[PDB]
This record gives C-alpha cells, structure tokens and sequence, in this order.
C-alpha cells in the first residue's frame, strides 16, 4: 500500500460536496473499537454516490462548527437486496462530545482504495488506521489543504 493517493492538484469528479444528518449505524459500536465511525443519513447519498465507486475516500468534514480532515467508506446496505447506499465517515483527530442528529457537511477531495474482504476485527482496525495516514499525508499539499476554508464550510 502507498502512502498517499491521487494528484498533487485535485481532479474531477472531486470536489464532491453534499451534507447529511449523523444517524444511528447499526449496533456495531465502533466508539469502543477506538475508531468511531458517523452513518450518514441514506437519504443524502443515494444518488449523489449511486454511480460512484464504493471504498473509502478522503478529505473534509464538518460538524458542530467545526472543520477535520476525514475518511469516508461508502458501500451498500446489507438489509435489502436493491442497491441501498450507505456511507461512514471518521473525523480525523478530533476531540468532543457526540454529534447525533446533527447536519454533517462533507467534502470528498479523493479515492484511497477499494473495500476489501471483511477479515476480522484487528486487520480492519490496521486498514483504518493506514487509511488515515494515508489522508492526511493526502491533504497535506497545497490544492487539497486549501478545501479546508473552503465557502462550503462558511
Ligand atoms: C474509513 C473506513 C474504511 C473501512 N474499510 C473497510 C474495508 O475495506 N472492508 C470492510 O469490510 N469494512 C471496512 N470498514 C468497516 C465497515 O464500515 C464496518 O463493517 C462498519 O461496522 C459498518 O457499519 P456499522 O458499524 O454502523 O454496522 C471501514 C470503515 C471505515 C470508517
Ligand atoms: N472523531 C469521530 N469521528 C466519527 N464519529 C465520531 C467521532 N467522535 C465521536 N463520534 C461519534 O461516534 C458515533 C459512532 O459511534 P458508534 O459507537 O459506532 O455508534 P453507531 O454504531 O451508531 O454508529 C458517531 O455517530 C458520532 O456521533
């Protein structure tokens, strides 16, 4: 696995704007797991990520206020047949109280990788913490670290 992704300037199709409301995941408490992980509400990414590619992404997120590089893994809803998209975004090191109920705004600046083949616990924890290593070293240039004042955000 490398240690950053993408091109130095951001490209199409990205930026990838949109916000949803932080609802309940599924009983899997990732908080504990030590990587807490918001469910963004279905009925916002839908169509907007219908046609994208499922994985993870990276770039920027904000909630309460408050801006934080991020990692984003879109897939599909295990409860239904048709295709139901569902989507999971991690604050990258933040610090706060939980934000249930409450409007996300998020900025998509990249792709990391593919889902992979759930295989266990431990090695998903590896995935996630490489995942945001990767982002970071990511939005560490110019062109993507720019996004973070982005009127999005404003
Ligand atoms: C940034 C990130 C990347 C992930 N990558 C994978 C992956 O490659 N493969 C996988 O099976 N699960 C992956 N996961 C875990 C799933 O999202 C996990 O099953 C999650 O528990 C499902 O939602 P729930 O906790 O609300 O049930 C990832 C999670 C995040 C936040
Ligand atoms: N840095 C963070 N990134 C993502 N979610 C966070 C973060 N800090 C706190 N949270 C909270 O953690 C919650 C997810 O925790 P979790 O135990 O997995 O409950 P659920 O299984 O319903 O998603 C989010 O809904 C959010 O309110």
């Amino acid at each position: 696995r490398p240690e950053i992704v993408g091109p130095e300037k951001v490209q199409s199709p990205y930026p990838i704007r949109f916000e949803g409301k932080v609802v309940h995941g599924f009983g899997r408490g990732s908080k504990e797991l030590g990587i807490p992980t918001a469910n963004i509400s279905e009925d916002a990414i839908q169509e907007l990520l219908r046609y994208r590619d499922s994985g993870v992404y990276f770039g920027y997120a904000m909630v309460q206020k408050r801006v934080f590089p991020m990692v984003m893994s879109v897939g599909w809803n295990p409860y239904y047949k048709n295709k139901l998209r569902s989507a999971e975004v991690h604050l990258i090191e933040r610090q706060g109280e939980d934000f249930y109920e409450e409007i996300m705004r998020v900025i998509v600046l990249g792709y990391i990788r593919p889902e992979l083949n759930y295989a266990g616990l431990d090695k998903l924890i590896e995935d996630i913490h490489t995942d945001i290593r990767v982002a970071l070293n990511s939005m560490d240039r110019p062109s993507y670290s720019s996004y973070k004042k982005d009127p999005f955000f404003k």
